[PDB]
Parts: structure tokens; sequence; C-alpha cells
């Protein structure tokens, strides 16, 4: 698995507008909301979740990192895998989106992947 | 278990006044105050324990998350679960709520289970 | 035990002004001095020793939030248990006191034990 | 190994531009994007894999580095090992760069080996 | 051992003014460089190595702290152990010198050992 796979899905030129801290069964978790930098669209929401799903092992790499492109508002490519979150009441809150990357951003290129 | 489950209790636009670091029977706790952005209400006070509580688990992540907010002032959604503590002078002290979530806000609205 | 015991000390109203980074008999420690807000009195001076004293699993949480409030030089009161320390001249240079917690304080109160 | 072996390479007057984190078989990873400072010359982009090569155990003292210095856009040496990465779409989008160092450069010469 | 021995030695009055991260023989290290906040003297240059010396314990509490007194500037006492490191090209790059303790200073004084 990569964070590039093909079949995961990005969105670029998103700001992190919102960040939320929780727990859901066992493991510390947060979400994220992001929006388009030109205000189109809708927003993009993507949660990880601690020692759970193939993207464990990236969790405090990714909350860190959120939570600085969160503190400056910069705009970021942001990386999910879809449908991976089950629990019905918390996809229904936030996303069964996982995150799985982040980017930064200039206003030309994201330094990640695409395609 | 999650925070967002109904048995919790939440607190929408209120701000981190004051916060608090110590440690009980072995393990190191926090305990923040929050107030309303605007003034009105009553404070709401929560702690966190490092190995108490089925929220044991986020402790760190919380803790770090309590400090950001508390360095910056903005508005958040506290998530709490009432009548956890026991030990009465610390529940004196503090409360009995743990800290179970903590959520930005833009405006009156806020990014969270509600 | 906890921060809170009445058998600990704790000082009300105080900004820490200075901050130590050491290492002593394998275990890394830090101290810190304080003085009260108001410039009166004489300092308190703690430290916390990494893996000694019963206040050891909370090393890490105290030395975050002491870095943190010395950042700031914000009015804080400063909680310690006394005479845990025994090497002479590391006593003699620093203090015995165990840094056992730290509290915020507004104006009018300090968010922590009495 | 070291940082300096001769045998790597590293890149005077750079500044941190970009920076990506994420994920590859079972590893965290980041990469970086450097460029001259004056803006002269071409782009250098290396990464760090946590669970992989000999420079595994640095990952995060890199990362917290590379962190440190993106976000201030101070001039840096950046000090790398060629042709390290193999997965063909990382490499293509990224590079083969093993990140192995940092140096601060505000004075004549950087900080670190030459 | 204790940062405050006699056989270490320490500068007071001293500003970091330089920082460098790498790896050598599988141990992540730091080193920094120290001038005078008064431009007089000659820089002190130490470094940390995760897991060599009696001081490799401390290795992270000092690169946070170095991290933070390099952020903010102010004026510091370092301590150091002479002739530790011996790899010659790292000795001539950097020094071989320990870092073992880093204390804030206000004007007439240092918060530790001397
Ligand atoms: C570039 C182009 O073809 N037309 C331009 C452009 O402004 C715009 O298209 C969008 O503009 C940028 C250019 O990359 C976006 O980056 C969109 O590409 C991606 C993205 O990287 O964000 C690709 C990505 O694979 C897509 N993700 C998924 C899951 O499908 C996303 C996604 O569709 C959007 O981000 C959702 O908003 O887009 C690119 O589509 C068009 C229309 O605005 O008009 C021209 O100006
Ligand atoms: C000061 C007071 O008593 N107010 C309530 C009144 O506000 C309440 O309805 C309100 O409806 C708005 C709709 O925008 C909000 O949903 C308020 O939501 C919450 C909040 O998010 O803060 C919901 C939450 O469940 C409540 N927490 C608990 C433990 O009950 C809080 C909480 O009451 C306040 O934060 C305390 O200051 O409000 C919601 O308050 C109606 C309900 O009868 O009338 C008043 O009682
Ligand atoms: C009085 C009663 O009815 N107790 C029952 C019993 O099944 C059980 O009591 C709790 O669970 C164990 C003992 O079985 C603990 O001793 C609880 O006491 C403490 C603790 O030792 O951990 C005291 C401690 O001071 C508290 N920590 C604080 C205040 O910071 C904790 C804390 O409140 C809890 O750990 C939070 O989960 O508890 C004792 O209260 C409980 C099982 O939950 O159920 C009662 O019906
Ligand atoms: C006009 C004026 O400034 N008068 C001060 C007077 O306020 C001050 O009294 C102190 O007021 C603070 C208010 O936050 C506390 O109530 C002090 O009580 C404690 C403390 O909390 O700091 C109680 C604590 O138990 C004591 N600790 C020990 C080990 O005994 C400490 C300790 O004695 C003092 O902090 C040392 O100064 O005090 C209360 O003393 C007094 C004393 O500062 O001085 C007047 O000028
Ligand atoms: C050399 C001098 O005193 N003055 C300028 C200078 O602007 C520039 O030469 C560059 O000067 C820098 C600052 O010390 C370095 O010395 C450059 O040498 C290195 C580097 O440290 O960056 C050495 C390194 O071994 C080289 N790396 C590899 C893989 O070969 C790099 C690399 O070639 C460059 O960084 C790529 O741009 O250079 C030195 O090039 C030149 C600019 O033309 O003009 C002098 O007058
Ligand atoms: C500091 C300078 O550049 N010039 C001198 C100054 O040396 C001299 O007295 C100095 O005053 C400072 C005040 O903080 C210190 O007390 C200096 O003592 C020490 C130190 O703490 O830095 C003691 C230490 O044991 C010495 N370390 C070693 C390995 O020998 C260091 C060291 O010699 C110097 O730091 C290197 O510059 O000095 C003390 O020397 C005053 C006269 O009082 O005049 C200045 O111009």
């Amino acid at each position: 698995e990569w964070t590039g796979d093909k079949t995961n899905a990005y969105y670029s030129d998103e700001v992190i507008s919102e960040l939320h801290v929780g727990q859901i069964d066992t493991s510390p978790y947060f979400c994220i909301k992001t929006v388009k930098a030109n205000g189109s669209g809708t927003p993009v929401v993507a949660c990880a979740v601690s020692k759970q799903s193939i993207w464990a092992p990236s969790f405090k790499e990714l909350l860190d990192q959120a939570r600085y492109f969160y503190s400056t508002g910069q705009s970021v490519r942001i990386h999910v895998q879809k449908n991976i979150w089950t629990y019905p009441l918390f996809v229904n809150t936030f996303s069964a989106n996982a995150l799985v990357g982040l980017s930064s951003c200039s206003a030309t290129q994201c330094f990640g992947p695409k395609l």
C-alpha cells in the first residue's frame, strides 16, 4: 500500500479548516475537515484511527502534520482511502475516509503523488 | 465506546481558560477549565487520567489537543463523560468529568458529534 | 499519592523564571526556578528526575508543561514535595524539592489543589 | 555510516520549500523539496522511510528538524544518500534520495560536514 | 555522573546559533554551536549521540532543550564533557565535546551548576 496508490483519492488546494480529537473502540482518533481555498465545492472529511486500518502506523505522523497545516491554513493536497471506517454514527458525523497523506502546495504544484 | 455517544455530554463555544497537570496514584493527569466565549454560563471542568477510565488510551492526544486550543484561545466544543472520577478531594478540586473529546469551531458551528 | 495531598507544598502567583536540563545518575532531569509575579519574596526551586521518586511517571508531562509556562511567563501555582532529592551537592545547587504539579493562576484564583 | 561520509551528497544554501507525509508498505515516510535560497539551480528532493534502511533510527529526528526548518524558511544544507528508494512510482513522484542530515546555515559556512 | 561534576566544562552567556542533525554508526546525533551573546570569545561546539557515552540517556531531553533555546535566542550556560567523540572527520567537522547540560542565564546569573 502507498499514499500514492491509484486506488486512493486526493484533493488539491484544500485548507484544513477544522480539527477534532476523540476516542472510539479503544482508539484515540482525529478527524479533519478541509475546504477548497477558492471557496468552491463541498468539504472533504477524513479521519485517522490509532491501531485501526492498514494506515495505523502513520497515525501520529499524520496527526502532527494535520495540526501544523491547520495552524497555518495553507493550501494542501489531502490524500484519502475511501470506505475504511464503518462505525455508522462515526461515519455519519465524519466520514468513512481514512486520511493517508498530506502534501504542501505552491500555487502551481502540490508536492505529492497525483494522477 | 465513542466520544460521540449519547451518554456523554458536550458544551459548545467554550474557551479553555485554565490548565493544570499533576499525578495521582502513579498516573499523570491533567485538567482543563472552559468558559463560554461570550462570558455567559457556568465553567466546565474536566480531567483526563493517563491510566484510569475507559478513556485512558486517548490521554496523550487529548493533552496535546487541549494544550493547542489553550494556547490559541479559540472556541471549542468540549466533550465529557460525567461521574467518572471518584476520589472526593480530587472531585472537589476539579470535577468528576472525564475529558473524552475536543472539537474546533468556526463561528457558531463546531466540527464534532452532536 | 496525589499532587494535591496536604503533605505537599505549593506556591501561588509565581512565574517560571529559569529552566535547566541535565543528567544525574543515568536520569535526564530538569529544574525550574520560580519567583512571585509581583517581584516580592524569595525564589522557589524544584526538580523532576526522569526515573526517580514516586513522581517519575509524570516526568515528561511536567517537563512539557514547565516549558510551556516558562515560554509564556504567565502566573502559575507550583506544587512540590519537599525533601526528596538527597544528593547534597545537587540539593545545594538546586533544592530537594520534587516538582509534582503546575496550575495556571488567574488574577483571582489558581486552577489546582489548595 | 555517517551523514558526513564523502560518498553522500550535500547541497548548501538551500531552503525547504515543500513537505509531504505519507505511508508506504506499513511504514510512515516523509519527503522534502529544497531549492537554493537565491533561486538558482534545480530542486533537491529526499525522503526518509521510518522502517527502512540503515537511516531508519533517525526518522523522527529528521522529521522534526525538517518541520522546523520548513516552518522558518531559513537557509540549510541538506545531506542525502543517492539511489536508495526503489518503488518506481515513489521514485518518480519524489526521488531515490534518502535524507541523511540537515544543517543550519546562518553564517558563512553551513554548520555541518563538507 | 552529573552535569555539574567538576570534570565537566561550562560556558556562560552563550547563545545557540547553529543546529545540525544526522546519524553515525546507527545512532541519531545532533550538534550545536554557541557564541557569546556579546560577540567575544571563540564558539563552543558540542554534540550528543543517542546511544553513545554515559550521557546517552539525556539525548532526547537535551535535543528538545537545545531546540527551544535555539528558537528563542536566549543566553544560556552550556555544559560539556571534553574529549568524548573520537571519529576524526566528525571531530574536525564539529568537536569532541559531549553536550551534558543547558541552563538559562539571566544577565548576572545562570541557573545551573558552577
Ligand atoms: C486542471 C483542469 O483540468 N481544469 C481547470 C481547473 O481549475 C479545474 O479542475 C480542477 O482543478 C485543479 C487542478 O488540479 C484540481 O486539482 C482538480 O484535480 C483533482 C485534484 O487534484 O484536486 C484531481 C483529483 O484526482 C480529484 N479527486 C477525485 C477523488 O476525483 C479532484 C477532485 O475531482 C476535485 O478536487 C473536487 O473538487 O480534482 C481539477 O479537477 C476545472 C474545474 O474547476 O476548470 C479549470 O480551471
Ligand atoms: C444556557 C441554556 O440553558 N441554554 C439551553 C438552550 O441553549 C437549549 O437549546 C440549545 O439549542 C442550540 C441550537 O443551536 C444548541 O444546540 C445548544 O446546544 C448545546 C451545546 O452544544 O452547547 C448542546 C449540549 O447537549 C448541551 N450540553 C448538556 C450537558 O446538556 C449544551 C449545554 O446545555 C450548554 O452548553 C450549557 O451552557 O448546549 C442548546 O443549548 C434549550 C434546551 O431546552 O434551552 C436551554 O436550556
Ligand atoms: C463504591 C462502589 O460501588 N464501587 C463499585 C466497584 O465495582 C467499582 O469501584 C471502583 O472500581 C475499582 C474497585 O473495584 C476502583 O478501586 C475504583 O476506585 C478508583 C481507583 O482505585 O481507580 C479511585 C481513584 O481515586 C479514582 N481515580 C481518580 C478520582 O482520579 C478511580 C476513577 O474514579 C475510576 O477508575 C474511573 O474509571 O477509581 C472504584 O471506585 C466500580 C467499577 O467502575 O463500580 C462500582 O459499582
Ligand atoms: C497586597 C498583597 O500583595 N499581600 C500579599 C499576600 O497576598 C500574600 O498572601 C498570599 O496570597 C496568595 C494568593 O494567591 C496565596 O493565598 C498565598 O497562600 C500560599 C500560596 O498559595 O502561595 C499558601 C501556601 O500553602 C503557602 N505555601 C507553604 C509551603 O507554606 C504559600 C507560601 O507561604 C507563599 O506562597 C510564600 O510567599 O502561600 C498567600 O500567602 C503574602 C504572601 O505571599 O504576601 C503579601 O504581600
Ligand atoms: C564557492 C564560494 O565560495 N562562492 C560562490 C558560491 O555561491 C557558489 O559555490 C557554491 O558555494 C557554496 C557555499 O559554500 C558551496 O560551497 C557549494 O559547494 C557544494 C555545496 O556545498 O552546495 C559542494 C557539494 O559537494 C556539491 N554537491 C554535489 C552533489 O556535488 C554542491 C552542488 O554542486 C551545488 O550545491 C549545486 O548547486 O555544491 C558551491 O557550489 C558558486 C555558484 O556558482 O559561485 C561561487 O563563487
Ligand atoms: C566571557 C568573555 O568573553 N570575557 C571575559 C570574562 O571571561 C570574564 O569573566 C567571566 O564572567 C562570566 C559571567 O557569566 C563567567 O563567570 C565567566 O566564567 C566562566 C563561565 O562561566 O563562562 C567559568 C567557566 O568555568 C569557564 N569555562 C572553562 C572551560 O574554563 C568559562 C570560560 O573560560 C569562558 O566562558 C570562555 O569565554 O568562563 C567569566 O570568565 C570577565 C571578567 O570578570 O571579563 C570578560 O571580558
